[PDB]
Order: C-alpha cells, then structure tokens, then sequence
C-alpha cells in the first residue's frame, strides 16, 4: 500500500511539475506574441496532395482562349488563336483596387493544379486583337485555396486581402511561361496564417506559322504547376518548436532545485564550522 | 582508494544514463520514421567545392553546337551557328518515359560546373534548321552528381528516378538563359537522400547579324552556374538536431528523479504528521 | 535572518551556475568557430521598412534614359526612347575587375526601394543606338545597403567585395523585367555578415510603335522591388539559438550532479552490505 501510494504521489507531483512548466511556457508565449518583428524559424512538411489554389488572372481586354488540365506534358496545339476545349472552374469577380481606390480591376480566378505527385498542370491561352500599350502582359496573383474564396462570405474583401499579399507577377506576350509555384505559410502572432507564393518561371519563345493577316493579334500562354510537394512553414522560433522551450524551462527549474539543495547543505556546513570554531 | 572507486562509479553511472537516453532517443526515432509526412527542418552547409552535377539536355532534333567551360565571363562568339570548340564530358543515353511508357526520350547529359568559388560556368549552343512546333524549347533536368550516373549499374533506372525528381525546366530559343542552380538535399525517413534543384534564370535576348538566308534556323543558348556555395539540407526536425531531443529527455529523466525525491520526502513528512496527530 | 541569508546564498549559487554554464558555452563557441564549413540554420525576421539597397548597373555604352520611384503601379510611358523625368540617387564609380585585372568596369549605382509595405519600386530605362554584340544585356548586382557604400572609406574595395558576393544577374533588351529581390544575410564564423540576394524575375515583352527609323536602337527596361518584408538570416546552428546549447549544458551538469548523488548513495549501500556480510 505504501509503495502504490508513493507511485500515485509520483504521478501527482509529475503532473504538478508539468502544469507549472506549461503555465510558465504559456506566460512566455503570451509575452512574446505582444512584441513586434520576432525571430521566425522555417519548417518544411511534405504533402501527398496539394489543396487547390486560386490563380486570379487580369486579362483586361484579353479574352480567355482555352483552359485545360494536363499531366507532365503539353499536347501540341490543334490551332493557335482559336477558342474551344475550355473547361476550368473559373469565377469572374471585379472590385476596387485597395491601393488606388479610383480603379476597378477585373479578376479571372482559375482553380489550380492539386496533384503534385502526378505533375498536374493547367494550361491557359489568351488572345488580344488590338492593344494600345508599350508592354503586353497579364497580371496574376496566387492565394492559398480556391475553396476558401469560393465559400467566402465577403468576396470583395478576400480579393483585397490577396492583393495585400506579396504573390503578384506577370507573364509576357508571345511566350509560354512555365510557372512552378511554391507554397510558403507564415503564422502571425495574432493567429492568422498569411500565405505567400514563390515561383520559378521558364520563359519559352512561341513560333507562329499563322498567316500574316492575323499576326497583329498577340497570343498569351501560361502554365501553372507545383514545383515540389514540400510546403515551407514560417513561425515564431519559440512557438514553432515548443519542446526546446519546455526543455530549457525544466532545466532551469531543476537547476533552481539543485541550488536549493546546495544552499541547504552549505548552511549546515557553515553552521557546523562556526560551532566548531566558536 | 574510496575516492578513485567513487570516481569510477561516477563514470559507470554516467555511461549508464547516456545508454538509457540513447535507447529512449532511438525508440523515439524508430517510432517517428514510421509515420508519414513529418515536420522537417532546414540546415545550410557551405562547401568549398561542389560535386560535379549532371545536366541532361533533350535536344531532340537539335544538334549540339559547342560546349565549353568558362570562369565568370563569356568571351564573344567567334561565329554563331558554326560547330567547333566542343569538349565536355557528354554521355548520350535514351530510354522510355516513366510517365508515358509509349515515348522514348533522348537525353544528353553534360558534366556541370564544380568550382563555385571561381564562378565556373558551362556554355552550350544548339542549332535547329527545320522545326515543326509552336514553341521552341529544350527540356533539361539536374541531378545530384554526374559521377553517380557514370558509375551507376542500372543507367536506365537512374534516369527514370531523376525524371521522378522535381528538377525539370526549359530554356527558350533565340535567348541565352543564365541558370543559377541551387542544391537542395532532403533526407527521407527510409534513409535515401532525394535531391532537387532550385534555379534563378536570367533570360537575355540574342541579336543576330547573320544573313537572312540562315535566319530560318534557330540557335539555343544556355549557361549553367552555381548560385552560392551553400547547400540546403532538409531533414526530420527530431533527427536533424538530435541534441535538442537528448536535452529534453535528460530534463525529463531528471524531473522524474526529482519527483521521486519529493515523494520520498513527502511520505516521511506525512507519516510524521500522522504519528504526531495520532 | 537565516531564511534571508539562505535566499541570498541561493542567488549566489544560481549566479555561479549561470557563470559556469556561460563559460562552457563560450568555450564550445570558440572551438566551433575554428572549424570550417559548419552546419547553419535559417531564421526569418520581418521588417516594417527595408534599408535602401544599392543596384549597381553596368550600362557600358548604354545611356540611362529615365529613373523614377513608383508605388505598386507603372504609369504608361509618355514617350519611349526619350530622356527626362530622371531623379534617383545615382553614384558613378568604375574600377578594375577583381577576377580579370586587365578590364575596368563602369558601375552605375542606384538607390533601391525601401518601403516594402507600400510596394515601392524603381523603374529604369536605357538606350543604345549602335551595338556590336551577340546578346544585348546589362549586368547588375545588389549589395546590402546604399548608405554603407556612400560613406565607405575605400569605395573601390567595397565594390570588389560586392563583386565577390553572389548576387549578379542580367536583364534582356527589348523586355521589361520585374525583379523581386529577397535579402539573405549569412554570418561567417569570423564575425562579418555576408549578404546575398535572391530574385524572381518576370520577363515582359515590350511592344514598340515607334517609327522604323529608330528601330535600330534598343531600349532596356527593368523594375526592382522587394518581394516580401521577411529577411532570411543564416547562422551557425549552435550560435543562432544559444538557448538550446544552454539547456543541453544545464541538463548535462544536472545529470552529473545526479550521478554524484547516486554514487554517494551506492558507496554507502555497498559498504553496509559488505559490513553485514563480513
Ligand atoms: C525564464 C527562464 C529562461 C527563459 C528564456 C527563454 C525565452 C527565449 O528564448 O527568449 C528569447 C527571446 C529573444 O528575442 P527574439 O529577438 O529572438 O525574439 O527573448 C526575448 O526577446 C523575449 C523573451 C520573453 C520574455 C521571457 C519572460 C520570462
Ligand atoms: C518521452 C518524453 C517526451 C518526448 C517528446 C519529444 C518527441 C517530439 O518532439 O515529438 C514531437 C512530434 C510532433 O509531431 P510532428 O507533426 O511535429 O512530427 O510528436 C509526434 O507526433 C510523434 C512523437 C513520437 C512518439 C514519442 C514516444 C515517446
Ligand atoms: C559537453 C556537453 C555536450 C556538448 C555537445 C553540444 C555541442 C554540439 O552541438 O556540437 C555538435 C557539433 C556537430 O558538428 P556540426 O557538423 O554539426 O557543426 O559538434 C562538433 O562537430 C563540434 C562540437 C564542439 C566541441 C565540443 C567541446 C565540448
Ligand atoms: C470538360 O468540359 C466539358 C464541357 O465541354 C465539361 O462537361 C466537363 O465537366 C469538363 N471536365 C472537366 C474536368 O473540366
Ligand atoms: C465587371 O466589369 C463589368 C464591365 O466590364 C461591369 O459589369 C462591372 O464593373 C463588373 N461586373 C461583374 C460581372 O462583376
Ligand atoms: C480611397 O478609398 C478608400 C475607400 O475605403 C479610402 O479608405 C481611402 O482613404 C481612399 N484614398 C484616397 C482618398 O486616395
Ligand atoms: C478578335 O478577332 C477575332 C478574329 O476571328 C474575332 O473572332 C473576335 O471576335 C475578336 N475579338 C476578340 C477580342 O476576341
Ligand atoms: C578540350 O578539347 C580537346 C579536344 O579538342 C580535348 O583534347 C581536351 O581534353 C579538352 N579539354 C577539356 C578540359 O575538356
Ligand atoms: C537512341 O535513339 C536512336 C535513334 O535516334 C536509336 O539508336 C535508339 O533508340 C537509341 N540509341 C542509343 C544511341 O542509345
Ligand atoms: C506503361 O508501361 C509500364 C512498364 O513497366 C507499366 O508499368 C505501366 O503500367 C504502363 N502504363 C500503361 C499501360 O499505360
Ligand atoms: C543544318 O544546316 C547546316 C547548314 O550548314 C548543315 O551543315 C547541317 O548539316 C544541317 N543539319 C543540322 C540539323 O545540323
Ligand atoms: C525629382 O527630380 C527633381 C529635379 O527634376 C529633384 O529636384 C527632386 O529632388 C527629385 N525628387 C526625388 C525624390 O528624387
Ligand atoms: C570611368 O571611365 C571613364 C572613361 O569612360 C574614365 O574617366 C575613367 O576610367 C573613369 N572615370 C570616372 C568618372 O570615374
Ligand atoms: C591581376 O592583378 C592583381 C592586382 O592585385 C593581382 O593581385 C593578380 O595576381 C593579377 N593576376 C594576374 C597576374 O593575372
Ligand atoms: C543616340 O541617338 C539619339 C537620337 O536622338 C541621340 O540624341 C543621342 O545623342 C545618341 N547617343 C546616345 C548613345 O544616346
């Protein structure tokens, strides 16, 4: 009975120590989250399948020509500059620019590839007969998930928040750019997880054998693909790996207890020395 | 004699504690490696010299024009569109595509630069008289080491495994693309170290003064160079830095021993209290 | 009085333990910094505002046409190929190439954008009437701070050190390349903090409606912008997060003290056993 009660008391005291360490760690985290610009760590996590991203195009006057999903290969085009073979989950929304409130931007959101293991990719074609601009390009930005946008209650605000995110790029005209997008998730101290993208473009020239009559119009090609299944995650160094902080706190508490034992021994030793001397 | 025997027993017990911690850590690692998709950390390691990589080109109908090694500068071309000055360790192998078994792909593997400190780079030229394709590009993928491929027993399987790796890109025609490749090594739980590359292309237009008769043929230029000596290494967070796990385990064991001491004191205290009361 | 003296002695012994741990950690760091090629970790740190970088162009025979600061948008060009609207903090310096001492390179350093939150960007235009070269490009490299170069005592040596850094790229002619530069700081064991850049170019074709007489001259466009406020910091794994090493050292010392206590108990136990037996 004494042995089993001692084991139970061991469990109780271990639980009490765990609770104390947890409270101290929570206090440390609550104090950290108040300060701005903390040191953040990097953690990767491979995923078998990606969540479907959203590719918000900005054709403007350009007309979407063809959208199709392919796997690790692009079949030769049947006829450039001709519509058809279009089936992508495309949602059309347009809103005021958060930066310049005076201008409204038309956004074409296309569901991105999700089977990274199968090298799934999305191929888009655009056409523009007449253009008055020095540079021919279409803006596009990538956000975390297409489903979140689809079921979002405030669609306009979500797109403005995406514009605030740093994932905007361009692709040229007369070239087919292969975009290998990478996902980077950063967790803010407030709790929200901001998402930004990294890309590795591969610009490829497009050779056109079409008659000189139609050469005035310019064709835009772009391919979106996940570079690697790994997802970069950025978080506060203390919060990202709490086990290091827990180990440090346990070491500090054990050092304090050892110091208490040392003091208890030393006071007895000095009392004995004083009694022997006087 | 008592003091020296006490020191020896200190060594024995320290060794026993180290063995116990090592066994617990090995059990933790063996349990981790079973689960899929673990959290992985990032570690960089500068290298004075790089291992020679392999650049597997896919010219197809294109003919390799010139290969040469240079240091931080490209001398002006003597005559574009003309062969000669070709000396690279090139191995020609062709095999069935692992994705689409019906197609065989011709791969030209060229030994890559290895002196990153000297900014060594490899310059390649390609020519194509007649082409029937909308986009003019040559596929290329990068694997970890050329020597491994050279001495591999199953050459075909090694190339298929490289195709499975996510390091395939393209470079355009009529442009000279400077490819700054970065090495990323990820260690799987099974033990193998998968290798993938990251690139930062710099597309540069090519101006041709050649006669209009030869303008039909298109010239491909590409330059491969190591961006930085640092090599990104990705590994499981527990296994990458085992010292954190060792420290946590030592802290846990010391906390358990402190709890044992606390129980031994508390049982005596409560027994004394009970005896005094009754 | 005894209690307060015991508390004071607790403080003294805790300070002594902290000093011992600090000395051991300093010894470990001093031993580490001697060895070459250590394992380095990655830490990110968001900044509200960036320090102004330096963009050292290499126009050569090209003449700078226009420099202007913009926010997240490029207004349409008033007239391509015409100077004016030029106000950037440009410093002109030229020096001998550290790699090839025989050639002197003319560097045009332009102060880069610093308000990443406002998506500030710098737009540059270049012109070249007559050129004798196969490829039309302008070299450029990025260093950490423009102010450091401006107030540097040895300007020539600073530029040579920047050339030694791996942050050199090119942008094509007849295209507008959007450069999204990222800051990577690596701390060497000697103490200096080398700085290298990462970029994500977005090549955009430029359509010219200018008369065929002026088509001989080629126009260069480039845009520089900070991709994200996060700054990648690379440091030795032990030095980057010293708290892990401190926790491990405290755990080791506490384990040694526990082993000492175990030996003190075990010697008494075996002495008692020997006395009972004989
Ligand atoms: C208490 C035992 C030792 C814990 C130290 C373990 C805590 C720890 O690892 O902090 C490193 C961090 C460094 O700041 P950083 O710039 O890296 O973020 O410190 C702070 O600045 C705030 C600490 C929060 C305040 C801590 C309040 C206890
Ligand atoms: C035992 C003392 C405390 C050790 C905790 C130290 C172990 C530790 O750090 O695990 C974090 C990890 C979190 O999982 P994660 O998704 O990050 O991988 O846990 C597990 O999921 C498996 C643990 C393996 C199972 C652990 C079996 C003991
Ligand atoms: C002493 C208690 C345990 C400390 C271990 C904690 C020290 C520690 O974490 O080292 C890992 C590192 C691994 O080398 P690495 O290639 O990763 O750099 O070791 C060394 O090579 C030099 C150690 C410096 C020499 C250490 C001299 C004490
Ligand atoms: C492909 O297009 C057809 C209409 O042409 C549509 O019915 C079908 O659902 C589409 N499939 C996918 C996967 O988009
Ligand atoms: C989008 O733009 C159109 C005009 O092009 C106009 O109907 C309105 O601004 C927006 N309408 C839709 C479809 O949201
Ligand atoms: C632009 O309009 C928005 C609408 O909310 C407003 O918040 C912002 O201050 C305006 N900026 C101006 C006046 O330029
Ligand atoms: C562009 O030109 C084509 C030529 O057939 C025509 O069919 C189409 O209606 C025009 N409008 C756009 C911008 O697509
Ligand atoms: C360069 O080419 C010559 C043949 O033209 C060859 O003998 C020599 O080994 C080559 N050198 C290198 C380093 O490739
Ligand atoms: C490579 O392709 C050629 C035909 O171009 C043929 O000999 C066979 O498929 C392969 N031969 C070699 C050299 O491996
Ligand atoms: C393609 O051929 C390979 C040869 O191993 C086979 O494993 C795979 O199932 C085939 N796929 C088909 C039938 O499309
Ligand atoms: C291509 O054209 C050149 C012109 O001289 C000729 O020498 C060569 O044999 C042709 N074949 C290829 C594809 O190199
Ligand atoms: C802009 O240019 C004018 C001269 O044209 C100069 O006085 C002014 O300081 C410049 N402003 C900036 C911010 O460069
Ligand atoms: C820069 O080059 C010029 C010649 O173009 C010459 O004056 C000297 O080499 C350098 N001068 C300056 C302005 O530093
Ligand atoms: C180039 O000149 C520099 C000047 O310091 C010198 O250090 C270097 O050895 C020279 N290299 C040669 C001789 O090619
Ligand atoms: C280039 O041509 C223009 C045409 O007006 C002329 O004004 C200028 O002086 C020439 N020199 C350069 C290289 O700018």
């Amino acid at each position: 009975l004494k042995n089993v009660f001692s084991v139970l008391l061991i469990f109780i005291y271990l639980l009490l120590m765990a609770v104390a360490v947890f409270l101290v760690y929570r206090t440390i985290t609550d104090f950290r989250e108040k300060l701005k610009h903390p040191v953040m760590s990097v953690s990767y996590k491979e995923v078998d399948r990606y969540d479907a991203p959203g590719i918000a195009l900005y054709p403007g006057q350009a007309q979407l020509l063809s959208c199709k999903h392919h796997y690790e290969v692009i079949p030769p085009l049947t006829s450039p500059g001709q519509p058809g073979d279009m089936n992508c989950t495309t949602q059309r929304i347009n809103y005021t620019d958060p930066f310049s409130n005076q201008t409204v931007k038309s956004a074409l959101i296309v569901q991105g590839p999700r089977e990274v293991k199968k090298r799934e990719l999305v191929f888009l074609q655009f056409r523009l007969n007449k253009s008055s601009e020095d540079f021919s390009a279409i803006d596009y930005l990538l956000f975390s998930s297409f489903q979140e946008f689809l079921q979002s209650p405030n669609r306009v605000g979500f797109m403005q928040a995406c514009e605030s995110a740093y994932s905007s790029w361009k692709f040229s005209g007369g070239f087919r750019t292969w975009v290998k997008m990478s996902l980077v998730k950063t967790k803010e101290e407030d709790g929200r997880e901001a998402v930004e993208f990294r890309q590795e473009t591969s610009v490829v020239n497009y050779i056109d054998q079409r008659p000189a009559a139609k050469k005035s119009a310019q064709l835009f090609f772009v391919v979106f693909e996940w570079k690697d299944p790994f997802i970069q995650k950025v978080q506060d160094i203390v919060t990202a790996n709490p086990w290091n902080t827990i180990a440090l706190l346990c070491g500090a508490f054990l050092a304090l207890f050892k110091a208490a034992e040392f003091a208890k021994l030393s006071i007895k030793w000095m009392i004995k020395i004083r009694k022997r001397y006087l």
